[PDB]
DNA sequence: AGTTACGTACGGCACACGTAAC
DNA sequence: TGTTACGTGTGCCGTACGTAAC
C-alpha cells in the first residue's frame, strides 16, 4: 500500500529471522512484498538495486547460500565480477533468553583474487542459527537459505 | 495495518522537510503526534509513533527573557546537550540541525545521568529568514526519545 | 595452487562529563 | 546561585585487512 512519508521497512534482527528467514526455510514458497529473491553468485551488487522489490535506501533479497567445495563445509561467496568478503566477528540474534538467529558482516571485493580492490558495498547476512541450528532442524534448507540485507556506505 | 517490520524509521531529512517544515508554515498543518515536553517524565511520556522510539513535537521556550537560552528543565531532570550538532541537507542546501540531549535525572548542578536519549531536530536552516513571522514565538522542533 | 574465514586492529560516530557562559 | 551549553575524551561500533586455514 502507499506508506505515510517516511514509514519504511526497517526491520529488528529478530523480527527478520522469525517473520521472514523462519518460515521461508520451512516453506520453499514464502513470499514477502518487502523482500524479493537473487542468487548473488551470479548477479553483482551494481546491477542489484535493478532486481529490488520496495527499495531505495537498502535492499533486502533472500539468497541460497552454496557449498564452495564439495567437501569444503565453507560457502561459495564468489561472483563473476568479484568475491564477498566476512569481515569481523558474528552478531547474535536473541529472542528473549533464546539465540534464534546470528548476522555476518561482508564486503563486496571486485579482485575476484588475493589482489581484491575494496568496495563501499556492504551486505549484513542473516543466518538460521541457535534455536534453530540445522541440528535439530526437520531436513529444511536452513543452512541454505540465508536473508541478505545489501546497502552501499 | 502494517506487514512486520514497516515502521516509522525517516531520514534526517525526511523529518525536516515532510513534518517540521509543514507545521512551521502552516501552523498546526498528521498522526505525528504533538505534546506540550513541559515538566513532563521521559518515562511517561509513552502514556505511541512507536514502542521502540517515540517520535514527538515540541514548543522550546527562553528560560531566561533575556537570556535566549532555552529551557531544558523538567521537576524530574533536565536534558543535557552532549558533543556538537549534525547537519541536516537536501542536496547542496543546508535545511535542518539535530541536537542530541541525555536526560540528567535529580535536576542538580551535577545530576544522575540516565539512559534516555533525545535526538532534537530543528528548523535551523532558514529559522534566520524567518520566511514565516509567526507572531506566536513558538519555536516548533521534532525530538526521537528513546531509553537505549 | 585458489578461495574462504578468523580475529585483532583502527577510524568514525554517539555520547560522557568537565569546564565555561548566560 | 542556578541553569544551560560547549568541546574535548572516549569508549564502542563498523569495518580493514593480514594470516591462517580449508
Amino acid at each position: 500500500i502507499d506508506l505515510p512519508p517516511g514509514f519504511r521497512f526497517h526491520p529488528t534482527d529478530e523480527e527478520l529471522i522469525t517473520h521472514y528467514l523462519k518460515p521461508k526455510v520451512f516453506n520453499t514458497f514464502f513470499s514477502a512484498t518487502a523482500i524479493g529473491e537473487v542468487d548473488l553468485n551470479k548477479i553483482e551488487p551494481w546491477d542489484l538495486p535493478w532486481k529490488a522489490k520496495m527499495g531505495e535506501k537498502e535492499w533486502y533479497f533472500f539468497c541460497v547460500r552454496d557449498r564452495k567445495y564439495p567437501t569444503g563445509l565453507r560457502t561459495n561467496r564468489a561472483t563473476e565480477a568479484g568475491y564477498w568478503k566476512a569481515t569481523g566477528k558474528d552478531k547474535e540474534i536473541f529472542k528473549g533468553k533464546s539465540l534464534v538467529g546470528m548476522k555476518k558482516t561482508l564486503v563486496f571485493y571486485k579482485g575476484r583474487a588475493p589482489k581484491g580492490v575494496k568496495t563501499n558495498w556492504v551486505m549484513h547476512e542473516y543466518r538460521l542459527e541457535g534455536k534453530y541450528c540445522i541440528e535439530n532442524l526437520p531436513q529444511t534448507a536452513k543452512n541454505e537459505w540465508v536473508i541478505c540485507r545489501v546497502f552501499q556506505k
